[PDB]
């Protein structure tokens, strides 16, 4: 099988440093990377967050798990595919390291966030696809996540005690549920209102959970923070999924997306951690770019 070959190659490969793979950079891009290379980057993410160590992950199991996750995204979907999931996780890794968020979280929270980031859009069929089995989409994504986590040879949480496991699974679930933008809109007010008054405190369980939710959305949307040539390309992908699947209004829509959803979030995040500023800076630069295009109609 192509996949048995794929596992062997992945399992046998040496994993380059985080620095070599550029995964610490907020401006990271995956366009030039093969599927195998994104798999290596993902291993390095688990490794340098001390997750392989602290939770006793077997190499071939983590490899198998990454390949299962990748396989359960749909290639024919223009934007919501493995590369979007991979990028979300990279942004999580970057925010944890470069953004210095790692120190504010527990190991179990970090484990959950990385798994959630990678898993949060599993089996997405594209924005214009919706079926009736009756945050519905997000429950399906989590279901896929759980299914892969319980599959033979893919159990990367096997090293956790049952108590750690249940705690981790619940964090993973809330984190994936949080990627529902309706949910983010409903909850962000509290977050912003809290930051506004310097009342925001991570030691409070309820606020911790709120922050994990906000962090998920920030990574999820982080293409909007990329260098202009990259953002332009990603916008092209989402435009294809939005309209093609299955006056140019796009620049105006992007400005509206940035204003309504993106700016305040990245603003809020930089307050929590000044080192996350490149996300806010990048988002502001893209607004300027899209706005100018919008002004030319
Ligand atoms: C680039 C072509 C247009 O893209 C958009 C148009 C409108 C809006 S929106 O804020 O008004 N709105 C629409 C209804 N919802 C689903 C919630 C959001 C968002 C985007 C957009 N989304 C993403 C994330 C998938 C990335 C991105 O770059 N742009
Ligand atoms: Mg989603
Ligand atoms: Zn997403």
């Amino acid at each position: 099988m192509e996949e048995t070959r794929e596992l062997q190659s992945l399992a046998a490969a040496v994993v380059p440093s985080a620095q070599t793979l550029k995964i610490t950079d907020f401006s990271f891009s995956d366009f030039e990377l093969s599927d195998l290379e994104t798999a290596l980057c993902t291993i390095r993410m688990f490794t340098d967050l001390n997750l392989v160590q602290n939770f006793q992950m077997k190499h071939e199991v983590l490899c198998r798990w990454i390949l299962s996750v990748k396989k359960n995204y749909r290639k024919n979907v223009a934007y919501h595919n493995w590369r979007h999931a991979f990028n979300t996780a990279q942004c999580m890794f970057a925010a944890l390291k470069a953004g210095k968020i790692q120190n504010k979280l527990t190991d179990l929270e970090i484990l959950a966030l990385l798994i959630a980031a990678l898993s949060h859009d599993l089996d997405h069929r594209g924005v214009n696809n919706s079926y009736i089995q009756r945050s519905i989409m997000e429950h399906h994504h989590f279901d896929q996540c759980l299914m892969i986590l319980n599959s033979p040879g893919n159990q990367i949480l096997s090293g956790l005690s049952i108590e750690e496991y249940k705690t981790t699974l619940k964090i993973i679930k809330q984190a994936i549920l949080a990627t529902d933008l309706a949910l983010y809109i409903k909850r962000r007010g509290e977050f912003f209102e809290l930051i506004r008054k310097n009342q925001f405190n991570l030691e409070d369980p309820h606020q911790k959970e709120l922050f994990l939710a906000m962090l998920m959305t920030a990574c999820d949307l982080s293409a909007i923070t990329k260098p202009w040539p990259i953002q332009q390309r990603i916008a092209e992908l989402v435009a294809t999924e939005f309209f093609d699947q299955g006056k140019n209004k796009i620049p105006s829509m992007q400005v509206g997306f940035i204003d309504a959803i993106c700016l305040q979030l990245y603003e809020a995040l930089t307050h929590v951690s000044e080192d996350c500023f490149p996300l806010l800076d990048g988002c502001r630069k893209n607004r300027q770019k899209w706005q100018a295009l919008a002004e030319q109609q």
